[PDB]
């Protein structure tokens, strides 16, 4: 639903950079496989930057008939316009999908107040539960705790996937919100911390390729085993680091690539291939992880 | 025009923030009678973000049109995805611009050669004249002067907007692409500085409000004039700094309104309305600049 090891799905394209079905399907049958709570479509690993709306409502919708029942689906539907947000979101009003991504309007660096004003438009567009994204390093804007606070009063804004990777924000925003309200990592480094501190989940690079380990790693931090945590955590840190010694999803990509769940590692631009160099640290990180 | 003061002009909107002509029309009748070197039309300060792709090129052309060849157009061409900035740029191409304005990809957070690939394919399918645009604050992304080296040998590939702030980059620049390589100021506070280390002019949001003074500022700077357009900068310094006491263009389009250059200073979501501490604000920034 909207707690455990929840992957931030790559969009697999073939070589000339189109939804590759026949990968996609693989991908969310070890998603199922492997125990994942859920996927998020369509999100910044998903490459939402570079399909256009029609692309990314068709993958949300490939990935939702693929899924067929058996994990649930979350949409990307973040935008920098409140309009495309709406429009966005009202693409997956009634269609299966248990909820939507939303991240804070990245390049026009609205004020808290914008940023209160976009969310609670969007929310008041749809039924849907809606999960904020705030990612200041990609956007140049930082949603604060007081903000989210003012947020999780709205009926259906149930959650926050906060990338920050700092670690102050859990319980900052934990005083300010009610006890049901998710907050998830955004940042796979520091997860496990953020889940010590009394976070619900992560939605997870990493999990596209170490799956299974994410899905125990998480169970155990739920249950509070945090030790037995850790050593899966330490297993996977290489990972959790070098996915991004080149920008995301271009690492991520190769590796599930290289492991064989999906047929190409093709982008759009501007991502560009993985360099040798880059493929060796992968490689390294993957062999750490016991993967390869 | 690539030199000197050029407005990095609002978008004027009624109520329901539709384009307003006659606003427009005003503006640039202000900008044609006040020595503005040449028109940013639909960039940052133009709301491009909240602009559909068909809203973009009609701005685009009804500022064209009201110019009626007066003063030189250069379009925002910039987008995230490859694919958008060049079918951007193709809706330009022969329209009477001559230029456009192209920002580094936001959000996704490219690579150096990313940026390379991004800007190259860009400039190949255009022979209009392009300025790069680096704003870290607002994209997550630095493209850095090495790699506007390699870009400045594209041939149509002729100058940068940099709005860093960072001083350093000047020269830095300079030294690695030709003496017709424009340098531009993105960052209004600093653009003086900028000028007397070796920039070429500013693409300005105070422009938009203080043309004539801007114009001066900019010709004196470029005759090595510094002590003389010194004295402008620092009547205008206010009005630099507290444009961005809340988020661009929120300040700068209740400016206009304030003297009487636009109807309306509305603006499209996220971007909220002034608050009256703003308004305080920037109204005193205007006495001190003499415009009030
Ligand atoms: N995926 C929906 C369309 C994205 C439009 C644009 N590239 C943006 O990033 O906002
Ligand atoms: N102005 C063209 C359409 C812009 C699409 C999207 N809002 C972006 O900022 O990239
Ligand atoms: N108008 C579309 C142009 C094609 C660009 C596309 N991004 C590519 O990789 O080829
Ligand atoms: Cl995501
Ligand atoms: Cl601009
Ligand atoms: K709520
Ligand atoms: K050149």
């Amino acid at each position: 639903m909207f707690t455990g090891s929840i992957v931030a799905i790559v969009t697999p394209m073939d070589e000339k950079g189109n939804v590759c079905r026949a990968s996609l399907k693989k991908l969310i049958d070890y998603h199922v496989a492997s125990g994942t709570s859920a996927i998020v479509s369509v999100g910044t690993t998903g490459e939402s930057a570079t399909l256009n709306h029609d692309e990314h409502a068709d993958v949300v919708m490939m990935t939702l008939d693929l899924a067929d029942g058996r994990i649930p689906v979350i949409a990307g539907t973040g935008a920098n316009a409140t309009a495309e947000a709406i429009s966005l979101t009202q693409r997956f009003n009634d269609s299966g999908i248990v909820g939507c991504l939303t991240v804070t309007p990245y390049y026009n660096r609205p004020s808290q107040e914008g940023l209160y004003q976009h969310f609670k438009a969007i929310a008041e567009h749809t039924d849907l539960p809606q999960i904020l994204y705030n990612v200041p390093s990609r956007t140049g804007c930082d949603l604060l705790p007081e903000t989210v606070g003012r947020l999780a009063k709205v009926k259906n804004i149930i959650g926050i996937k906060e990338a920050t990777g700092n670690l102050t924000r859990v319980n900052q925003i934990k005083e300010l919100v009610s006890d049901d309200f998710v907050l998830l990592s955004g940042d796979d480094a520091s997860a496990l911390d953020f889940m010590q501190l009394g976070g619900h989940g992560v939605i997870s690079v990493t999990a596209n390729v170490a799956a299974r380990d994410m899905a125990q790693m998480c169970k155990l931090a739920a249950e509070g085993h945090f030790a037995e945590a850790r050593v899966i955590n330490q297993r996977l840190m290489p990972l959790h680091n070098k996915l991004f010694v080149e920008p995301n999803p271009i690492p991520v990509k190769w590796a599930c690539k290289e492991l064989g769940l999906v047929a190409t590692d093709t982008l759009r631009l501007p991502m560009t291939p993985i360099t040798d160099s880059g493929r060796e640290t992968v490689r390294a990180a993957l062999k750490h992880a016991g993967l390869l």
